[PDB]
């Protein structure tokens, strides 16, 4: 599913994002349309043979299984393919963990170089929410 802005600002917000550690909904808006533009199937292969998924382009590395890459963990305890699904659920609930391990949101490399430091409010403005 291709997300519109306003809509998967809403279904972020639903979901419990809206100020996790500290992140205000802009700033997951705007890692989703650099990581993924919105689209819930994307999928890109990594140099080291994981690859990531989703909306938030979650890699299997760490946090989901996809069967094919040898010796990564799977610390969000799900199938990579149910990333791509069209409920964002469980993308969601993977990234709170994700977010919480440390890092902030400096995992995702689009929202450290095209997020971080500008308006990310700008994400969320004209959205009924
Ligand atoms: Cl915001
Ligand atoms: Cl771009
Ligand atoms: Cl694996
Ligand atoms: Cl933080
Ligand atoms: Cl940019
Ligand atoms: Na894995």
């Amino acid at each position: 599913k291709v997300f519109g802005r306003c809509e998967l600002a809403a279904a972020m917000k639903r979901h419990g994002l809206d100020n996790y550690r500290g992140y205000s909904l802009g700033n997951w808006v705007c890692a989703a349309k650099f990581e993924s533009n919105f689209n819930t199937q994307a999928t890109n292969r990594n140099t080291d043979g994981s690859t990531d998924y989703g909306i938030l382009q979650i890699n299997s590395r760490w946090w989901c299984n996809d069967g094919r890459t040898p010796g990564s963990r799977n610390l969000c305890n799900i199938p990579c393919s149910a990333l791509l699904s069209s409920d964002i659920t469980a993308s969601v609930n993977c990234a709170k963990k994700i977010v919480s391990d440390g890092n902030g949101m400096n995992a995702w490399v689009a929202w450290r170089n095209r997020c971080k430091g500008t308006d990310v409010q700008a994400w969320i403005r004209g959205c009924r929410l």
